[PDB]
């Protein structure tokens, strides 16, 4: 009755990937919700594996390099994340998905690095308004949360400056292993790199013209044709329209409806190959109290879908009956 | 030019079906709106038939029984509603639809009971995020608004405890006469009962995959194949997304857009078989002032659609002409 | 790489077309946004051509006539607008689109009059919840913003009262040159006139049943079958759902999503025939501060789409390279 009967949960409160304080509170926003209770009610055993502690150096220890802000905090955090994720995914070798709540999206370099150590043939589905694939010299902002894929993609390595402390961050993805859904705010150089290297991508224009059902099918066909590969689902909450997820740092109008977001997660979950899902860029310090509740709510529905929640209902584990309790039914009485 | 040239309007301010105070104000929220004026502007004669007074016993007279809260208030209210609705529907035997504004959804047991006395072969279209079909021993909350269909469905009667005061509540529906649209939060035992007894149901997943146009067609095909039966349309305002109907007691994200809600009502109206439409679960005491206005607005658009309002326009009853008033037109002047 | 490499921008702060103060601030709402910057970032040279000064007479000089409010302010403003637009469109005879920001929708009589002087064979795509085609004796409100097309449509001229000061407002459109998208609140007499004279129209019902992709295609087929004609795109911000454009004077629920609005503008832009786009009915004095930001944001996305912005990305004008700066890449280092 369940594709996944257990799962692990991990918080990664990254906040040095971008300048707005508050992504560090994303994991708590989910823990304070009814997520755990709802997952248990569906028959899934979810273990809270705690939080990764990011490395947050001071300004003096971590000056700008190649325009990148907090790049040594990033490289050290990346290795610490990768070790923890690798360990969890290997203890897991019905499989046991790992649910990761961020934290800004810079955590993805580490989560995918560690995941790939455990599952080298994985594919990545990146759900985001943005490409998050800027190389350091092309980034206008120097914010690491806009660069996490660039360090992982083998075809991009001639455009990444060498730094000694980045050595352990080995590019573990081919361009052919990634597919985007939800894009609507790409930087020019991202557009160039995505098209040059043939990365599968489905922008909001494609979703409008094709419909989300065909988009999901084509994205899975592009990177996981026969469902042979483990799936790393990297979900930026800002992929969803700001009407349903306002509390995030770089909101862009015209995003996925919650329903469209649910359909992506339902289909990925149903492959039986969901290995890691991470949800990035929750920021409970942004927007009104009601904005935060809407965003928390959307996130909870999304994550539950990833774990197998069905909108069309679940059957009871045990079917209750009146006679058992010694109670008289209307039907019995009429007889 | 009109499928329905007259209609009746009835308020049922039920509030003992669920614990949040304020559903009793639903009928006034519609009367205070421009609904009546707009319906008249479409050429429909709408008669306000007043309000049913619910029976609201005190705690001492109405203790919990089989976990149900306010079950004797419910049984007495149900019979009082059924008598009034039966009387109105028989005085009506182009037909004259009855528009009912609630009130929490527990009123439906009474409205359908009385409707079926006048029209025994009716079908029911239940538009709701929820199944409202819990039997009393399976209800986690004991709230009657989550159980109204269970008492009506013949196939369920071995799961309903006998109570003397429920005797006059005779099951008048077969499972084959009901179809749901909009479901996204079913309890496990509801899911079990719906599937076991073959009740037609179209959840938000079905709406996503099939599109609302096909869903409406399939729902009508399932319970009213050749448009031979009178239609009881039971519309829970919470079927609509909380972005358009926030002021309701059990809001669930990812609901029908207003447009999708309009399409259901337009198609049902256009069958010529709309006999009763009820709109349940408005609660003007929930949310901000603007939340209440949004919810009132959505409700008014929905109800107008049920009565035949066309978004593509209506023709004037009399076409005005310049010469008639002795006025010179530009065309006339140029000649 | 660009269909349009330059464009002109003009503000028309009309506010005598309707009673709510604030449409006069629409052009500033766009100038205060990041619109200009974003358009430049796409490689388009946009020239701000300033604002037209509307003629605003006093009550004594401009009494009601045929029930019309401020009709002489309207006729004088119309001629002043038409002269300015004609001059700009002729200096422009890759073409150079003119972007016009209003201002209430009464400005359209002038913008289309002047546009047609420069391009007599134009077609009009009118994106609006409303018909804006009431003739003066049928208007319930006497607000000119609800009548701008009636003065332009040749087939309607026997229903327009003659006024000497309207003489220079020559009907320059055939009914066959106009198509509506987005309608959901037509007056009865508008409905009558649209159907009688065969004006192509796609209401929200049509958008629901056909989908926006087919609607856009059919609208262009109806008025511009082989893309031979210049396009005047008249976009009332109230065509969009009040959830995305709340700050406008006559909001109607159940409108176009931003995405649907974007698709209209993208397809019109891509014809290469976009000659004028005007955006009407922004009112920054309506709604909360956040309402105004949402409305400004929607307007900016819409206008950028009209000018060729692609949600699927743009390529860089110059591709940056590491070696050029004398920087060592990871790939280089490994070798
Ligand atoms: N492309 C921009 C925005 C990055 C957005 C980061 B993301 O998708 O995690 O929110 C940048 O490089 O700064
Ligand atoms: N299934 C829940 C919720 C019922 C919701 C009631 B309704 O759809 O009228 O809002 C219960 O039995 O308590
Ligand atoms: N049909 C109404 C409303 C007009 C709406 C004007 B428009 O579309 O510019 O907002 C009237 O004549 O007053
Ligand atoms: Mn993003
Ligand atoms: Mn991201
Ligand atoms: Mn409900
Ligand atoms: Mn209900
Ligand atoms: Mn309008
Ligand atoms: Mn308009």
């Amino acid at each position: 009755k369940l594709l996944y009967t257990s799962a692990n949960f991990l918080g990664i409160p990254t906040n040095r990937g971008q300048p707005k304080i508050g992504t560090y509170q994303g994991p708590e926003l989910i823990r304070k919700s009814n997520f755990f209770q709802l997952v248990a009610e569906d028959g899934i055993q979810l273990t809270d594996c705690g939080d990764i502690i990011p490395v947050e150096l001071n300004e003096a220890e971590d000056p700008q390099r190649f325009g990148m802000k907090w790049s040594r905090s990033f490289s050290l955090t990346t290795l610490r994340i990768a070790e923890r994720v690798e360990e969890l995914m290997k203890q897991s070798n019905k499989s046991t998905p790992l649910v990761i709540v961020g934290g800004d999206h810079s955590m993805a370099t580490g989560t995918i690095l560690g995941h790939a150590e455990a599952k080298p043939d994985l594919c990545v589905l990146w759900i985001d308004a943005h490409g998050d694939i800027n190389t350091p010299l092309n980034s206008a902002s120097g914010n690491m949360h806009g660069m996490p894929l660039s360090f992982l993609v083998k075809e991009l390595q001639d455009q990444i400056p060498w730094l000694d402390d980045f050595e352990g961050i080995k590019p573990c993805l081919n361009a052919s292993n990634i597919a985007y859904i939800g894009l609507r705010d790409l930087d020019a150089h991202e557009t160039h790199d995505i098209r040059k290297h043939g990365i599968a991508y489905f922008t909001m224009l494609d979703v409008d013209r094709m419909g989300i059902e065909a988009v999901i099918k084509e994205a899975l066909l592009a990177v996981n044709p026969r469902l042979e590969k483990a799936i790393h689902l990297s979900f930026d909450i800002d992929a969803l329209d700001p009407l349903v997820a306002p509390s995030t740092g770089t909101a862009v109008p015209g995003g996925l409806t919650l329903r469209e977001g649910l359909r992506i997660c339902e289909e990925v979950s149903a492959t039986g190959k969901l290995s890691v899902v991470e949800l990035a860029e929750l920021n409970p310090l942004l927007g009104s109290q009601e904005d935060v509740l809407k965003t928390q709510s959307s996130a909870v529905h999304i994550l539950r879908a990833c774990l197998g929640h069905c909108r069309s209902g679940h059957l009871p584990f045990k079917v209750r009956n009146l006679t058992d309790q010694g109670i008289m039914s209307r039907a019995a009485h009429m007889q």
